[PDB]
């Protein structure tokens, strides 16, 4: 197994996957690494299993259909993995914890949002459809773009949104387009 966390790339108290060489800090894995369970399979392994059991699940989908899916176990897992893929980028630090807004010439967003809030919401089963999760994720980056206006720091929102969107299209097998 790897000697660093797959998400944050640091050593520490790591839990190792039994079916792949990845390792995780307890709260870096999503869901948080389960208490017992031997063997344990990580979220990467569990997602690969879904695909292997239903190969047709990788045929292209329309985003509109995906967003209306109810959050049954497999869609819950997919959103958890998509959230984890965002935290895997170091630039996610900017969006993890609760923001505050005091900048000359800007007003804060009406509805603040951050990754740890989405994480809690998933853990508490607060989203009934994929659309709920996706709307909160996209709102993180939209709030950031609107607040920072012409400051070059706006680009951090664009960058982390691109990670989100690429992974959304991969995980939910969105039909490729030009
Ligand atoms: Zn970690
Ligand atoms: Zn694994
Ligand atoms: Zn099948």
């Amino acid at each position: 197994n790897s000697n660093i966390c797959e998400v944050c790339n640091k050593w520490g108290r790591l839990f190792c996957c039994d079916t792949c060489p990845r390792s995780f800090h307890e709260h870096c894995h999503i869901p948080s690494v389960e208490a017992n369970k031997n063997p344990w399979s990580c979220i990467f392994c569990r997602i690969k299993t879904i695909q292997e059991r239903c190969p047709e699940s990788q045929s292209g989908h329309q985003e509109s259909e995906v967003l209306m899916r109810q959050m049954l176990p497999e869609e819950q897992l997919k959103c958890e993995f998509l959230l984890l893929k965002v935290y895997c980028d170091s630039k996610s630090c900017f969006f993890a914890s609760e923001p505050y807004y005091n900048r000359e010439g800007s007003q804060g967003p009406q509805k603040p949002m951050w990754l740890n809030k989405v994480k809690t919401s998933l853990n508490e089963q607060m989203y009934t459809r994929v659309e709920g999760f996706v709307q909160d994720m996209r709102l993180i980056f939209h709030n950031h773009k609107e607040f920072y206006r012409e400051d070059k720091f706006t680009r951090l929102g664009i960058q982390v949104q691109d990670i989100f969107e690429k992974n959304f299209r991969n995980i939910f097998a969105i039909q490729e387009t030009s």
